[PDB]
């Protein structure tokens, strides 16, 4: 691919890209579909308190549920390590895959919008 790029991450907000606030099961899968293998992302989980870590996998999009320990931390049901928050959980995931999925991460996904202002 010989596509052009800008390079760098310039934003005027206090929120990461991998954090798509609250998206729809489809939105996520669609956010990675047009993304290169490895592209990960997270979305606020409503069904069960906590979050849901997902990312593009060689085979197909993967969905991993994230519980919220009582110690104010987070740990996936099947791993042997935890993290204070998604942030500290996304970095460790870039080096260590998931119990079930031996796939690792590469870079955070970007919303399907630019984002002119908070509201």
């Amino acid at each position: 691919g010989s596509s052009g790029s800008s390079g760098g991450q310039l934003a005027q907000d206090g929120v990461p890209e991998w954090f798509h606030g609250a998206i729809s099961r489809e939105d996520a899968e669609n956010l990675l579909e047009s993304q290169p293998l490895g592209s990960f992302l997270i979305r606020v989980s409503h069904s069960h308190v906590g979050y849901t870590l997902s990312y593009k996998a060689q085979s197909s999009c993967c969905h991993f549920m994230v519980k919220l320990l009582d110690d104010g931390t987070f740990m996936i049901p099947g791993e042997k390590v935890a993290h204070t928050s998604l942030d500290a959980l996304v970095t460790f995931h870039q080096q260590k895959p998931i119990e079930p999925r031996r796939e690792l991460l590469t870079q955070p996904c970007r919303q399907k919008d630019s984002g002119p202002s908070s509201g």
